[PDB]
């Protein structure tokens, strides 16, 4: 009873040794590994410190103008500030753009938008998952609706041309006339090229639909001006605050304000619809500590250092890509305009399914992903590789060329093991063959060692070993 | 780059002076004010430290043993551990109960459950908002569906008896037969009494519906065994991890496993699939560690003692207000809060909350079962969790009751000066634009803040 | 071809002997039986002749002045005329009322209205089936939506007070506030009392809902002014054109025009668009002519007198049964039918309807407000429209009451012989497989049919 | 009060002179006009006599096995008989096919099927309206759902290739994979070619969807074996009972029974779902007089005379088509396989919108319809012409060649008037110019005379001038 007050003041290290130890091991794992998973990054110490603030305590349902409770003087300064920085970072005129900074994450932001502009059973069109689309843009089969987007709304995907790897805008244009979407989504999870927002706006307008961009993956590149901005043609732009923006996990919803079209002119009614959908529609108390973190990240994102960082991200990807091509690997669309590339491993006689597991055992992180061709999702041919994470650690072109070779050594190893299993062997048997065969296990150990020694050469953003 | 590395290692104080200053002022505001808003609390230093961990960086869609990406060895140890502590804290047998610890907050947890068990347009019944219910349990008018629960599903509320302030279980029993709910919700935002879970389970079973408890507000009291547990009769229990549980903001979904009545439970896979890949993306592992830390602290006898104190304080605050002539809805409370009917003093919570706020006494308005209009709620909701975390005891809450009373008297004054009939905007002007009054506020604020500064403020060292 | 032309000019008797024979036997069955099924009637020769017209051949999608195809000069004269007579028959000012005469039947008319005013998942409230409501007003269980109304829309029933047999308007008033209906239905399939349309309009307005009356059963009584008109308080009135109106099978949708409360009515275009191109295709013009013919006949004093006789007969039949010791739900009736609670004789409508059928006395079972099980309805619904069209008067219905009584006694007998507890299939065996009994049936059938043959059978000359 | 009994026995002629007169004028209109509207026909006297039977009186909700009331001995003989004849007429084995004969019309039958197999918001794919599809197969715009099919369900149309006029099965195959239909509809309102049911079954099976044929327009041709049967590949076949089947207005639902697929095999659950949807789902008391009419029509449809009639129907269409082609008219898909043709009037510098009204004034009935090309529905280029109606009146090839010339004289007249109005004149102005200009009005009168004199040469099926 007396120690209750001490309990509240006791550091994590002393209070919960078990959780503390987990964080420590995790921190060390991140340090000695090579992060190539495209959606991964490292938040700055500043951002992380914001999350532990007393901002966790205040309930502030509503918005700066109208909150359900009082005592929000400072919470209001914060959310207002965060909104100012968000618009600023993207060179947006507050008279043409507004922004909601309360979404809990990327998926919640998207859903708030659908709930506001689409409504139950409204039609939505998004990039097909196997072609690089995201779950939240629609995901269903001929017998079931899996994603909440597909469950509560009516979704239909649009594909990429498998012979070029590019989104087939022509086919989408024709299909939109028959499907009658209320909203079209411009955003991807695994696509290395810029999106033709202008074309998509024409198609959207033609069908009277809204054009929503989900820039989650390129949000950081956009700020630095390294890839064309989606704010030029879209009505709404959703995004995560982590990934390439490098903040804590959260989301934001940018929306247009003012005149939409002439004749006499009609206006944008996006603002109130979106805000009401976020609250009291879908969420409760906003997570202010996360809003401060996002704010901090937005300030850092406007610095020339961040600008230079993003140029480096894209340059590294180009270098990594060229080095892999020189090694004989096939890159979808032949290359990239951004931070990632999709490597078609068919060019090496294997698949991303087996490759990702072998590379993981070597402490090289990345993930499998189907290539536009692929006649089966149960054996994706590609590997998605992104440069954001390692670039935040200071890796430059030369470093990524060395990384390309580690990955290659990995693919060679994966091929070795596969040939040692059989043509009709299962992924489970493959994984087991890799775990219980000292022969391959020796190869793994040796490559892991080089991979981790090379990784330890670079700093690990965050708190002092936390 | 030279400076790029340092930008990422730089402290918040130096990196972003503006945000830092805001936190500082906020920290100070919390310190000198008296927090009586029932859903507020103070997270421990340990919990807050977890949020700043490198756990922020890892993407772990899926679940332990079912991850999309590799490299989740430690994230798995964490989520698994968090689940173990969640079941443990509530004395739940892992063969009868399972738990999802990925919800981003209270509302997201509820929605995941509806999406899993109810499905589009499925019927849901919950306590009517004006009678103390929560938005996420249903909120619509005769012309519009406001809450996402009411938009994507078909909701119908059940009311409390305005003459007793208690949920009218009889009427709910009759209406369930006509409405045919697929799910009934047992949980509140402003109700001072224990819920008759057993009765609700009978009604749910009768209609073949699921009984979901939303213990967000009493989750902490439940752990300490200070109020009956909803795990005894419900099929599912959702909850926030903050509020009375005192963790960081997040949510959890407890669900039954095993035999239901041979017929088994299919809750687990439905709920997990709804959370992901259904509604969410990457879980927030730093928040999961925070919840884990909070669950360990919640099993300590200190936490147990804390919760007893919370309820004792509420009883004391309640008695002191009754002695001062205030009317408490249902006459008293079984938990951490009370709904004070200000009609007994000739005013409303709408005007009272603003005057008390100006005096640095935080609380909020809320309609009382009677109330013939939501635009003039008669009550004030007051909770003891926050101040109890600061060490306040019965004697302290009696002093607090007096400050609140001085406040009510002041609100009434600004009311007599405005006339028996005046808008709320007129009242506020008289409050902020009257020598004697703005002066009255200043004087009470001073005493309120001096008394408040006598107690410690949980959290990180010095902001 | 030589014979092809004649095949199309050939009479039914020569063309299809098998179908012809069926009609003949059916015609004879109708002649020698006693029709007491409340929804049955006999269409006049004039009405039937219209159905065989060349009006069958013309496709006229759309409406007068709004046709898809040309060549509708006469179809337009017809539909326009039919609309004029419909409004006229009910004393409706064409500036306050409009009417759609294309519905294929009663159910299609109701559905068109829901589709127009309610829309997918919109809420609808109607009388509970077991309390005398109609399928199309809502029909679902706790596990399944059976009626298309319950499948495409969200329905919730309102009940009658089992102690009085009257619709409990108070409870409906309270439930409407919680359910938030978009449309409330005033109409029944088995209810002997007038509906409190005024009360229902107050409740509808309070919730901003539309009040739709489904007068299918009393449409004829309404025309003759024998029961209060639903056109006084409702916004929409749907109806079958057969039953008590005595036309061919079809339906109509009456809707208000002008000012509702400035706010006007938008019913017309919504309803018309829902019927077409919404739900139907080419209208059945031969049926529209039949309805027109029936509406002209319905405005004659002869029809007026007929309807008075219908209600008088019901009163007489009712009194004779009461004198015989039978219990009538709500004690009596205001219209053409009565619901007889057979519990007062130790049996149920389920067994009674089958025995009476075997005696050539037609009627059907129906649950009484009390009834603790639909698998053993206690009542028998009896209507006087059909026999009244055959000329039966009070004295005749008293004789009919006795035949029915002899029937009930017989059903009870087959019941005593089967034991206080026996399935329905056992009862039927004893009925058809017992010297004394099948013999009892034969004897009563004979008297029933001899008495029935004393009256004329409306329709075409000789089939 | 006394005459009440007389009132019930009074003939229509004496009872309601006004309605009687209308029928008479209508009967005469049908006699002197030339019916080319593809969905029109003339019911036989036998069929019409059935409609006036005492069958109008009996309420029989439910089905032969289970009715809500008793006294259905004969109604049961009737519905049972009608079902037997329906299956028989189409050479269907009652162990593989079942049939519901209670639908009130064509549209109600389709809706009962959607309600049974698709369910609320289920996806449905049908031929696009402007390409010859039917309303009940789906009809919506980018802002509104008009047809009840589009309101209660989620529909998406599939188009015909505008360069060939044929349904583009390839595109439909691709789109079905993205749309995930639960049911695909094979049926048309204005399409002159046979449907590739086999191809559609492959596509349906691929997506696990049901294949429903709506043979309303070719139902009669199918019975006579003049066009391939949809019962060979479809799971369900809906149809009107009038149109080419020549019965009274009603509808039927044919559905498969027995084994569906192997592996071990799964069965068809269509029967109970469809029956329950019709009742107590959507309808109330069946219209027995209409069921007898359908029965009578089904018996007549199995006669060699009917068989010969249908061959004549198709031969006439071929002749009408050739005569119009020789006159320089463009027929969509170049010709027809059935009872109708879609004439593209662009080949004559006018549209079906103006043409249908001029031809109507000349007592030549037909209707406008957009041609696959058409860049606007507000000016459809085609005229749909069917031969069923006139063929029932005995018209043969020579007769249809004369009809082709009357129609041509009509088109020439329509062109004359249009040129007399202006390039940007409205259809309303065109219609008014045709009604208030004695010059054109004289042309109309003269052609009408020839048209009606020639029409009076043939018999008019039905009752003696009724
Ligand atoms: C990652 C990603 C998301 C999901 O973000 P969460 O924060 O995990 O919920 C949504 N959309 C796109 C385009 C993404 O890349
Ligand atoms: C507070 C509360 C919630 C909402 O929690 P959030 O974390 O704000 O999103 C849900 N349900 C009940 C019963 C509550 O008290
Ligand atoms: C009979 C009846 C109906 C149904 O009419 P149908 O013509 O059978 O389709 C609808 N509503 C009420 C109130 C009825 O009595
Ligand atoms: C005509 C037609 C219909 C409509 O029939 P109705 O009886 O008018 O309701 C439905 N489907 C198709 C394919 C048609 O040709």
């Amino acid at each position: 009873w007396s120690s209750h007050e001490q309990m509240l003041a006791q550091p994590l290290k002393d209070s919960d040794a078990e959780v503390y130890d987990i964080i420590k091991k995790e921190s060390n794992r991140q340090r000695v590994g090579l992060e190539l998973i495209a959606s991964e990054n490292f938040a700055s110490r500043a951002v992380l410190e914001a999350l532990g603030s007393c901002l966790n305590n205040k309930y502030s349902q509503g918005y700066p103008g109208q909150r359900y409770y009082g005592g929000t003087e400072h919470i209001d300064e914060l959310e207002t500030l965060c909104q100012k920085r968000a618009l600023q970072a993207y060179g947006l005129d507050p008279q043409c753009w507004g922004v909601n900074v309360q979404p809990y994450s990327g998926s919640p932001a998207n859903f708030a938008v659908y709930t506001a502009l689409v409504e139950p059973h409204g039609r939505i069109m998004g990039l097909d998952l196997p072609d690089g689309g995201h779950l939240t843009h629609g995901f269903m089969t001929d017998k079931k609706k899996i994603s909440a987007t597909s469950i509560f709304f009516e979704s239909m995907a649009y594909k990429v041309n498998p012979d070029t790897g590019y989104i087939d805008y022509d086919r989408l244009e024709e299909n939109a006339r028959l499907f009658h979407p209320k909203l079209i989504i411009a955003g991807t999870s695994c696509y290395s090229r810029n999106l033709d927002y202008g074309r998509l706006r024409k198609i959207a307008d033609e069908n009277g639909a809204y054009l929503m961009a989900d820039m989650a993956h390129i949000s950081g590149l956009v700020v630095a001006g390294v890839v064309p901005s989606p704010f030029e043609h879209c009505h709404v732009v959703t995004t995560t605050t982590h990934k390439t923006l490098r903040g804590c996990r959260a989301g934001m919803i940018f929306y247009r304000r003012g005149v939409r079209s002439v004749d006499k002119e009609i206006l944008y009614n996006l603002e109130s619809l979106i805000n009401s959908a976020v609250f009291p529609g879908l969420q409760g108390g906003p997570h202010n500590h996360a809003i401060a973190g996002v704010a901090v990240a937005l300030k850092q994102a406007m610095t020339p250092e961040f600008k230079e960082y993003q140029r480096q991200v894209v340059a590294n990807c180009r270098a990594l890509s060229a080095a892999l091509v020189e090694l004989g690997y096939k890159i979808v669309t032949g290359g990239s305009d951004n931070h990632l590339i999709l490597v078609d491993l068919r060019s090496k006689g294997t698949d991303g399914g087996r490759a990702e597991k072998v590379l993981e055992a070597c402490s090289i992180a990345c993930n499998k992903n189907t290539c536009p061709g692929d006649k089966s999702a149960l054996r994706p041919s590609g590997l998605r590789l992104g440069t954001p994470a390692l670039t935040s650690r200071g890796l430059l072109e030369k470093d990524f060329q060395k990384v390309a070779h580690f990955i290659h050594r990995g693919i060679e190893l994966t091929v070795q093991i596969q040939d040692d299993t059989g043509p009709r062997a299962t992924l489970k048997e493959f994984k087991e063959k890799l775990a219980g065969d000292e022969k391959h296990q020796r190869a793994v150990r040796a490559l892991r060692q080089e991979v981790e020694s090379f990784a330890a050469l670079f700093p690990l953003p965050g708190l002092p070993g936390f």
